[PDB]
This record gives C-alpha cells, structure tokens and sequence, in this order.
C-alpha cells in the first residue's frame, strides 16, 4: 500500500457541497482531473482505493458509480452492507486503512485516496504522519451547506510544481480554477 492523499475541490469560502451537489455548475475538466488523479497507479498490476462518506457516494451519479478502475469504498455505521454498486463498507477511517493491512487488500492497493467528505477530511488531516492534499480552489465564493476543513499552513506545505498536476489558472463556464498538492510529514 502507497501513499495517502485527499482530494478535494473548494470554493473561496470553503465550499465543497450543497443540497447534495457541488455548490458550482458541473466542470467536466474538473471531474476529468479528479477521475484521472485518483485511478492513475505508480505501479502497474495494482489499483487505487477511493475511500468516501456515504452522503459523497449517493451525491455521485449512478451512472459514475462506482468510480470505475478503483476500489470503492464507503464509510457508514447504519449501513449494513455496501450500497449497490460498492464494493467494500467500513464503520471507521481507521477501519478502512486497517483494512488496507489485510493481505487480500495490501498487496493490490498503490494509492488511497479520501475524496471526501467533511469529516474523513478533518480526521485524515489531523492525523500524524504523511499526507498530502490536492486542492482545486475553485476561484470564487458559492453557496455552501458543506466545508473543507482548515488547512494549517505550519503543517501542510504547497508545493510548488508536482508531476500531471497542471499548474496554472484553468476556466470552464466561466469560473476560474487552479491544481495545488500540499504535503505535511508529522
Ligand atoms: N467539492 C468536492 O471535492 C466534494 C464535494 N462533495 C459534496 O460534499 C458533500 C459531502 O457531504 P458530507 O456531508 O460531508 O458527507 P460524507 O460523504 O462525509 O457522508 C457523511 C456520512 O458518511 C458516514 N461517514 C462520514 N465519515 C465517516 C467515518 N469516518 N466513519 C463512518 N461513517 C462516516 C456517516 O454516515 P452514517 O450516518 O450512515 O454513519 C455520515 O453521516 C455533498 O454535497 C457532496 O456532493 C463530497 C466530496 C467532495
Ligand atoms: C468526489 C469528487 C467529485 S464526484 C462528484 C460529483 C457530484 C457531486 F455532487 C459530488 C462529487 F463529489 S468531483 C471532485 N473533484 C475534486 N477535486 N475532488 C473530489 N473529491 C471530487
């Protein structure tokens, strides 16, 4: 098992989700980077875990469930089973890394990657060790009803380059966005 990561794409007032849905119009580019970071391995033979909330999953559209080319795993405590189309459950963050220890799972996962929502992303990036964040900041304020944590700059420094990840001001239906990857080590 590889590395851990979270991505996420925010707005300037930290937006991630509304009513369900992104708080911006739908950026295919966007959703392309997302698909392409999170399935891309480092070691071929081998996939990436995705690891979200159930409210992310079901906010998904059937149609990109589950994310194909990755194993998709949901956390839940009141779900008994993996919803349809899942492939694995866990009770806790924990639980699901742990789970990354079992043999069947250790030796086919590269990388983890939690793509949200709030609370994996609050306790992935307070937990001690290495941990990197990419961020699309999204380049203005939207309406909200879900955040992206802090993010402590003492701890978690922006890189200034980082291979695949394009570097300068993109816009699609007129909103400007940049790619940034944080990484912290503690
Ligand atoms: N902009 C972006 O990058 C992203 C946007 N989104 C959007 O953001 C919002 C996501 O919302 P959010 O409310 O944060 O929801 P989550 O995806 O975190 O779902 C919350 C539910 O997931 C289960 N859950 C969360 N963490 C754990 C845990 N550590 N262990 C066990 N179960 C856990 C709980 O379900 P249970 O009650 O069953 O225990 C909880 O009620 C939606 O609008 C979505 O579309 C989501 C991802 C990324
Ligand atoms: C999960 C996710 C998506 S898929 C998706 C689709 C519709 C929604 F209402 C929601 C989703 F979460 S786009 C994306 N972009 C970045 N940078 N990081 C991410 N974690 C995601």
């Amino acid at each position: 098992v590889g590395s851990l990561n979270c991505i996420v794409a925010v707005s300037q007032n930290m937006g991630i989700g509304k009513n369900g849905d992104l708080p911006w119009p739908p950026l295919r580019n966007e959703f392309r980077y997302f698909q392409r970071m999170t399935t891309t391995s480092s070691v071929e033979g081998k996939q990436n875990l995705v690891i979200m909330g159930k409210k992310t999953w079901f906010s998904i559209p059937e149609k990109n469930r589950p994310l194909k080319g990755r194993i998709n795993l949901v956390l839940s405590r009141e779900l008994k089973e993996p919803p349809q189309g899942a492939h694995f459950l866990s009770r806790s963050l924990d639980d699901a890394l742990k789970l990354t220890e079992q043999p069947e799972l250790a030796n086919k996962v590269d990388m983890v990657w939690i793509v949200g929502g709030s609370s994996v992303y609050k306790e992935a990036m307070n937990h001690p060790g290495h941990l990197k964040l990419f961020v699309t900041r999204i380049m203005q304020d939207f309406e909200s009803d879900t955040f992206f944590p802090e993010i402590d700059l003492e701890k978690y420094k922006l890189l200034p380059e980082y291979p695949g990840v394009l570097s300068d001001v993109q816009e699609e239906k007129g909103i400007k966005y940049k790619f940034e990857v944080y990484e912290k080590n503690d």
